[PDB]
C-alpha cells in the first residue's frame, strides 16, 4: 500500500536523515522551561509532557469533547488526563498504565483540577475488566520497524477499544498504523458502528504515520489515511526544513469543587 511504500523509505534513511526527517515541517511545543521546572520539583501550571498540547489541538477543535468520567487507558506521566481535569464540563478522571522501571510513570502535580484526577500504574489496561465512562481516551501503541507488528499492535488496541465504548461515548483513540489492511478493514467497521473519524495531528512526528480517531469527527477512512501516506512521502523530499514552536500549555494551579 501507499502507507507501506512510506515505511520501506523510512526504513532506509540513515541516522542523520532520520532525525531530520521526523522534525521537517511539523508543529512542535516549546517545552525546555516546562521541564526545567517539573525538575525542580515544581508542580504548579506544567504539562507533565507534550502530550497535554497534543490533546489540547483535538479537544480546542472539538473533536473530541471530555466530560464526565475520563477514562485515560496508558496514562504515562499523566498528559493527557492532568490537561482533561482543568476542563469544564469534566468531573472526574482515571488514568492507567503499566510504568515500573523501563517505563513511564505518573507524576504527581498540583495543576488545575488536580483533585479530579488519580492515576495509577501497574496496570496492564489489556486485561482487567472494563469499565464505564463518559469519554475514552488512549495513546498506545508502540511503534516498530517492521509494520506486521504495528498492524498487530494496533488491531489489539482497536478491539481493546471497542469494549470500553458504548454510544454517547467521547473518543480519541491513537491508531498507530492506519495503514496497513488488516487495521483500515477493522476501523471501517468501527467507524460504522461508533461513528467519527481519523485525524493527524500537526504535533505528531513525521516518523510515525499515527492517526486518531476522534468521535466528533468525519471522513472516509481509506480517503483519510492515504491523504495523509502522501503527507509523510512529500515530507521527505525537504531540505533543510526544521518544526515551527509553539508556547506549551499552562494547566492552572488549584483544585476545583
Ligand atoms: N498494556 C498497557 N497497559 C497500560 N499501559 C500501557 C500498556 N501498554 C503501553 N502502556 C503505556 O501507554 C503509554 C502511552 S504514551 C502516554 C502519553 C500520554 N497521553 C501523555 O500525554 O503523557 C506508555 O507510557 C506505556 O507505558
Amino acid at each position: 500500500t501507499l502507507g507501506e511504500k512510506w515505511k520501506s523509505r523510512l526504513n532506509a534513511l540513515g541516522k542523520s536523515e532520520f532525525q531530520i526527517y521526523k522534525k521537517s515541517g511539523i508543529q512542535e511545543v516549546d517545552r525546555t522551561l516546562a521541564k526545567e521546572g517539573i525538575k525542580r520539583g515544581e508542580t504548579d501550571h506544567h504539562a507533565v509532557s507534550r502530550g497535554s498540547a497534543k490533546l489540547r489541538w483535538f479537544v480546542e477543535r472539538n473533536m473530541v469533547t471530555p466530560e464526565g468520567k475520563v477514562v485515560d487507558l496508558g496514562c504515562g506521566r499523566g498528559g493527557w488526563s492532568y490537561y482533561c481535569g482543568g476542563l469544564k464540563n469534566v468531573r472526574e478522571v482515571k488514568g492507567l498504565t503499566k510504568g515500573g522501571p523501563g517505563h513511564e510513570e505518573p507524576i504527581p502535580m498540583s495543576t488545575y483540577g488536580w483533585n479530579l484526577v488519580r492515576l495509577q500504574s501497574g496496570v496492564d489496561v489489556f486485561f482487567i475488566p472494563p469499565e464505564k465512562c463518559d469519554t475514552l481516551l488512549c495513546d498506545i501503541g508502540e511503534s516498530s520497524p517492521n509494520p506486521t507488528v504495528e498492524a498487530g499492535r494496533t488491531l489489539r488496541v482497536l478491539n481493546l477499544v471497542e469494549n470500553w465504548l458504548n454510544n454517547n461515548t467521547q473518543f480519541c483513540i491513537k491508531v498507530l498504523n492506519p495503514y496497513m489492511p488488516s487495521v483500515i478493514e477493522k476501523m471501517e467497521a468501527l467507524q460504522r458502528k461508533y461513528g467519527g473519524a481519523l485525524v493527524r495531528n500537526p504535533l505528531s512526528r513525521n516518523s510515525t504515520h499515527e492517526m486518531y480517531w476522534v468521535s466528533n469527527a468525519s471522513g472516509n477512512i481509506v480517503s483519510s489515511v492515504n491523504m495523509i501516506s502522501r503527507m509523510l512521502i512529500n515530507r521527505f523530499t525537504m531540505r533543510y526544513k526544521k518544526a515551527t514552536y509553539e508556547p506549551d500549555v499552562d494547566l492552572g494551579s488549584g483544585t476545583r469543587n
